[PDB]
């Protein structure tokens, strides 16, 4: 069983911790939040969006009993400081935003864990994976990043795109849920100043983590794609929207059948494929990363096409962050 | 003054009597649909999206009384009824979604109103018009169509670029705030089973027949666009998403100036541009059918880039309804 | 094992479709409403609130298999003609809205059912019963009512406070989801306008008859009680606020243990009892009708004090339903 | 006229910046944040609720120009550096949330203000004076408190029912437009468990401002009356549910009557009174602090009943605060 310890307990880590219960791979042993346990436990038991805690949460002398097993809660600011080895910690998911860096996410190791993965884009040099892209592109590194949940959606639909009819270019938008950097009504966001309106009141155009990152862990497609995003209100749940120019011509039923394939085979679990009348809520819940809905999507001709794919943003990427974890411990 | 008669008092039918409460060449004369003049009254009073109604209503033994006019109110089902000639109505502004063909909407004309502006693409043969797309190329026909919303934003845009940089091909989205055909819970929709899907809780893919009626009021783009619709839990405003290849390279600085010019002169009113951080509620009441919005687009490269086009998907097209009624009057 | 019948397939027979595959005493057999049964099959497999069908559905036939299961669909607008017996149905769900007299409901067992259960108050005196009220009264009527989702909230809490400290008089409001009776944005609904403003942007006031139909399950309180809603932009789940006068004084430590004994006790599965900060999402998905919010509650003093219950006006709603079918069979 | 400063530019400034505009009395000279200019004009140019500022804003030299008239900006974090004397401020319009004692605001003293209004509830004994309640008690007092929104709604409605019928005791709930303090998706709010919840997922129970409040204002009702909040999807616009019961008994059409000669006559401009079918969105932007719905309230009996008040809490609280300066001035 791989040891996992949690450094922050926002939206990511915890549905990382609800995933991590239905694997018998990955026993989550500790989180490190500035919060009291007990509020821990009641962010764990109740949830808007996705519903009541499967399981029993006490607190019992500062730590938390999670289906009658005992989780190490801490509230350091330091990493340095975590003891993870007390723990027995394997692998850090780095979930704070804070320690995007190898300098910085290092001090996970140095208080005694033995890899990290960062549950967002590096902001060095740190290697991307993203399964369904590159993940066999691993090659032993102990601090890695899983990339974004943009990036997971559109990486893998790139990828069978490009590797069966060639992409010479590509322009992406995500039509994005709201998060949790948006501000409720009308707010300061001195960097970002469309970011703070009144999210449930606006369509926000907004810039994209993905649009500087398909090309690191797909880099045949590096300087080939950006885009651009729309948050939007709701609260889970997004979809890709990509447009491309293909260097070999191909027919909807064509890419159809190409994504089907990739979905049914090699790509099982990560990419999905669906002709149902399906809406955001659909996927509410939905573990693979990347849906292609064949029904939404568009052909202008045989070379200029608007493919469509949705992916859960909170629980698509808490589950590859933990595939990543038990990839790099193989 | 041209004496206007409205058939329908939805949304548009509502909108286009504000917007014509602002224009000395446009007098609404009667107003035609199922329902009491005091429930007319309440409707036009309170608005949920654009406020009060900005003068006075009265309800007078059956008829209305705006800003001290009277409004002839009637409860026909069929147009041929009407008796448009009774309050010398010029045009009628045919506004519910019932009579889009030549046939249908011609029983105005036979109850003595001398031409009908449909307030939709028609389903026929019947010309449509868009304002700074093709308003010039009207020949005295009586019975003509405004297009659709979205055709207002798409058209002028499309025309504005492929006359300076020649359209190679383009697909566009529409992120389309929700309108009156949805559902407010999961309900019957039986001819298009996504859009009963609850409203607020969904983003929900739709198809838009938007950007090929391009090709019909822009015949050299004929074949060259199509696209698709996101609707978002928006209560009103919309914007475009155009990813367009282009025949002449083109620095996003010269796309930003060739757009401009138009806005102040050619297109004035119709296209508007700016560069401020702008958000969707920022353009509830917009008159101008497209706003370009200069720091949202994206270009790839100087042959391949994604321009971003706002809309009031009610006031916009509501006006420039009132525009047509004009210029087939002239 | 007894076999149901659904009339109308709208958001109450759809979630008591869903509620009905997961006991064991109860089977529905047949459904029957104006949709085709692909149509059926699409709106039962996927659900905005509730999520996806926990099964296989499946079309053959133009009939419905769910989870292996022949059901039999039918598309007849006269109950008379329903042909209940064929499939040897034993009680019929009513949940169009239209049958809600004793009249229009008869026809049900003249096409062969031998009981009639209505998902909603009856517009005659058919007898109306909410579990946790007076079940206990039911005498063998062949069609009855299950009163309403809000009423089902109010009165097992109000017959709780009652018999323990006397209500001298009381006032409720219901904070109430929004409904698929009203509308995505302004439109008509001419016998109640307030309903039909755009649900999403507005708080709605709207009446409601549940606090005196408190009155006909709970004679005892005839006449102590009424109340009116606002209707608010949540898809799902409402709140009970509850203002009542006691005979006998009792302070809030009091009333929360007498609640808590109800819930625990006589009223386990009805009345239920948290002291968590829960809010509403976190009642989405209730099969208690009334959960008492204790920590949300204020008492001015010992006889004058504001309760407050949540319920899921979907979920609970529909699972009493199905004990009352259980119940008027036994 | 009164020279005016505002320290604080979030929406209770911004909104008191807008409404100032529209008086002679009163003119802002001032404004202090930790906001560049430039930021500062987009967020009084550009508002999700409100619309676009009906007016000019231009920055020159680090400071506003609106409709011509240059305002000071600064960015002090200490109040006793503001150098209010420099630009010949007399009143300062106290709008951070960070000084609500008279120790703390009395720092604008110092800094060369002649007085101070806070623009929420004071946090020592610094006297509160809502208009409609208690304005004629105001006595000479250099710093004062103008409570809060719905203490605004509650007390002027309180004082008409308490002076004619006398209110023996009342419980109040108001459901409440989402706020600024609450969070997007389920976040942290470590001091306030429910509020940390997705403001646009859910019904929040809140505690109120007023519930320790009107009893201040209002000496004759202390003790006699408290409440709670109901935080809901929408974002502006709340309303006030008011259950009393009242010593000397009067029917529903005499309680009408006494609210409507107090709106049309010594309340006039504070209350309110409407007998149509309005829903909140009719108040976005009104002016008065509590409109009476007359429809909407509902009596039990002579001596028990639900009155029903809206109230915009940014537009009406905000030109109460220059209704507040104005009084304090003369
Ligand atoms: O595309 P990759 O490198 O992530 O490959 C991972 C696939 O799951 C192989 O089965
Ligand atoms: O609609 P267009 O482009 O033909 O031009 C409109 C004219 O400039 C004024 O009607
Ligand atoms: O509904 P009641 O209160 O008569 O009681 C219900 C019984 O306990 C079980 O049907
Ligand atoms: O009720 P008060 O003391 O605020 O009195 C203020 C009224 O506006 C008097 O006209
Ligand atoms: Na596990
Ligand atoms: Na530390
Ligand atoms: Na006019
Ligand atoms: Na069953
Ligand atoms: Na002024
Ligand atoms: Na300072």
């Amino acid at each position: 069983t791989i040891k996992v310890g949690i450094n922050g307990f926002g939206r990511i880590g915890r549905i990382v911790f609800r995933a991590a219960q239905k694997r018998s791979d990955i026993e989550i042993v500790a989180i490190n939040d500035l919060l009291d346990a007990d509020y821990m436990a009641y962010m764990l038991k109740y949830d808007s969006t996705h519903g009541r805690f499967d399981g029993t949460v006490e607190v019992k002398d500062g730590h938390l009993i999670v289906n009658g097993k005992k989780i190490r809660v801490t509230a350091e600011r330091d990493p340095a400081n975590l003891k993870w080895d007390e723990v027995g910690v394997d692998v850090v998911a780095e979930a704070t935003g804070l320690f995007l860096t190898d300098e910085t996410a290092r001090k996970h190791i140095t208080a005694g864990a033995k890899k990290v993965v960062m549950t967002g884009p590096s902001k060095d040099n740190t290697p991307m994976f993203v399964k369904g892209a590159n993940f066999d592109k691993y090659a032993g590194q102990d601090i890695v990043s899983n990339a974004s949940c943009t990036t997971n959606c559109l990486a893998p639909l790139a990828k069978v795109i490009n590797d069966n009819f060639g992409i010479i270019e590509g322009l992406m938008t995500t039509v994005h849920a709201t998060t949790a950097t948006q501000k409720t009504v009308d707010g300061p966001s001195h960097k970002d100043w469309r970011g703070g309106r009144g999210a449930s009141q606006n369509i926000i155009p907004s810039s994209t983590g993905a649009a500087k990152a398909v090309g690191k862990v797909l880099p045949e497609l590096n300087g080939k794609l950006t885009g651009m995003a729309f948050r939007v209100p709701t609260p889970n749940v997004s979809v890709v929207d990509l447009t491309v120019r293909l260097e070999k011509a191909a027919t909807y039923e064509q890419i159809k059948a190409a994504v089907k394939a990739a979905a049914e085979g090699e790509m099982k679990g990560v990419l999905g494929y669906t002709e149902d009348d399906v809406v955001s809520t659909d996927f509410n819940g939905e573990v693979c990363t990347s849906v292609f809905d064949a029904k939404a999507g568009i052909a202008l001709n045989d070379n200029f096409v608007k493919l469509v794919s949705w992916y859960d943003n909170e629980t698509g990427y808490s589950n590859k962050v933990l595939d990543l974890i038990a990839h790099i411990s193989k």
